[PDB]
């Protein structure tokens, strides 16, 4: 690995390691008026768009490219499918732009062929506030592979993202790039045992059969914090109290205003579930996770695996693991076939007791233009979709 498109960027060298005394960019004292006001050149026959998310039918353009060619496990068994409603709630936040949303096409046929995105947000590490980037969705065509066009694609959103006087940002990949911030495994929890056996995501063994498998993922289906339910438009100042004094504990998290607390966590069906536990008019305890399904690829009897992924999760009147079990109760109600989430903040401490198993990799975090020191995952307080 040479790293050869990295090297060129402010990002830290492989073996680079710096001091909690350093927090601070790569490059400083960046001007505006000299951003490149040209967009990058794209190979012969293909043109940059600029997708509208609102739009259904570029919405759609979007969800088939990454239907088609986006991430997949390790065996390409699997492939994230996120909808189409998914993404119009990930990419249209507070004060987004929509010129951070970056399609290519290729010419001949009209088709997309790649994509990448970002939206704003204030970003806090190692106690210093920023204002970032927050990257996601970078994808190439299969048929497209290896041919340079990913660094294309992340210059040219570096150049607008830079046109708006923002200098930094965050992305998370399962690959690794120069240089993790902080690492977490991904840890999962069976709710439909049988499915996620016969799809080939688990296993059995002559020790662990069928009915003692379905027996050791049986959940009771009573909350134990009783009054548990869905959020709504009053809970939000709430929410951004409950939520925003938890955040504060971490090395990296995102720091959300009001308007950003209604938009991340108020529910949409088959998109983002948050529920809220309040006494005496205060929320107390909230869970929240977001729905993001995967295609089975080739499979006769399933085509798509329903897995909620944890989101954020504060409690003050139970224990963690009280929280999170009736988060696994929230998310079997609603349908859902597995419980995912990543060893950050409090979440390492319940996955023995809660019958998670540990996943086949990590997701990797990582700042464009940040100079800091890296942690260990329970110091991680931001979950990026
Ligand atoms: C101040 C603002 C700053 C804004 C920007 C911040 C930075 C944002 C950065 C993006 C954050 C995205 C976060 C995000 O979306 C979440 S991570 C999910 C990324 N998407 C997928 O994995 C979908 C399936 N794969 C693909 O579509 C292609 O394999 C992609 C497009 C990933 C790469 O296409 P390709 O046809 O396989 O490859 P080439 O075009 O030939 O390019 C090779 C170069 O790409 C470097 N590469 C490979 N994967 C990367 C990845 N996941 N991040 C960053 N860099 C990655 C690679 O190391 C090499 O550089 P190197 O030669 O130095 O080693
Ligand atoms: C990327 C990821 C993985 C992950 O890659 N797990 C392997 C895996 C197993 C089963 C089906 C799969 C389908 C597509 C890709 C991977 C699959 O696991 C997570 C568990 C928690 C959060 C995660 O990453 C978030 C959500 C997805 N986009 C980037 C940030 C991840
Ligand atoms: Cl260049
Ligand atoms: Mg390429």
């Amino acid at each position: 690995m040479d790293y050869k498109f990295w090297y060129t960027q402010p990002v830290p060298k492989i073996n680079d390691e710096f001091n909690e005394s350093v927090n601070e960019p790569f490059i400083s004292d960046n001007k505006v008026e000299d951003v490149r006001k040209d967009e990058y050149k794209l190979p012969p026959g293909y043109s940059w768009y600029v997708c509208d998310v609102k739009d259904e039918k570029d919405r759609s353009e979007i969800y088939t490219l990454l239907t088609d060619n986006y991430v997949e496990d390790d065996d390409n068994i699997f492939r994230f499918n996120y909808s189409a409603e998914f993404l119009l709630w990930a990419l249209t936040s507070p004060n987004y732009l929509k010129t951070w949303h970056i399609g290519v096409k290729y010419d001949a046929s009209n088709k997309l062929i790649g994509f990448i995105s970002a939206i704003p947000t204030d970003i806090c590490i190692h106690k210093r506030t920023i204002k970032m980037a927050e990257v996601n969705f970078l994808c190439v065509h299969k048929t497209l592979r290896s041919k340079r066009l990913a660094p294309v694609l992340i210059k040219e959103i570096t150049r607008r993202i830079n046109l708006e006087n923002i200098w930094q940002a965050i992305y998370t990949a399962g690959v690794y790039l120069p240089k993790p911030v902080s690492d977490a495994r991904y840890y999962h929890r069976s709710i439909n045992v049988k499915k996620l056996i016969e799809i080939g995501f688990s296993s059995l063994n002559s020790r662990l059969t069928m009915s003692r498998a379905i027996k050791l993922y049986r959940v009771e289906d009573t909350l134990n914090i009783k009054n548990m339910r869905l959020m709504k438009k009053k809970d939000v100042e709430g929410v951004h109290k409950l939520l925003g004094s938890y955040l504060e504990q971490f090395n990296l998290y995102a720091v959300f205003t009001k308007e950003e607390i209604a938009h991340w966590f108020l529910p949409i069906e088959n998109v983002i579930y948050t529920y809220v536990n309040e006494e005496n008019g205060k929320i107390k305890d909230m869970i929240s996770f977001y729905s993001l399904p995967s295609q089975i690829l080739g499979n006769d009897k399933y085509s798509t695996l329903n897995a909620a992924y944890s989101f954020y999760n504060v409690t003050t009147t139970a224990t963690f693991k009280q929280l999170m079990q009736d988060a696994i109760l929230l998310a079997k109600r609603n349908n859902f076939d597995v419980f995912n989430a990543l060893e950050v903040m409090q979440n390492k401490s319940v996955f023995e007791d809660l019958k998670f198993g540990e996943g086949d990799g990590s997701l990797k975090y990582y700042l464009y233009n940040w100079k800091c020191a890296s942690f260990a995952p329970a110091h991680v307080g931001i979950v990026l979709l």
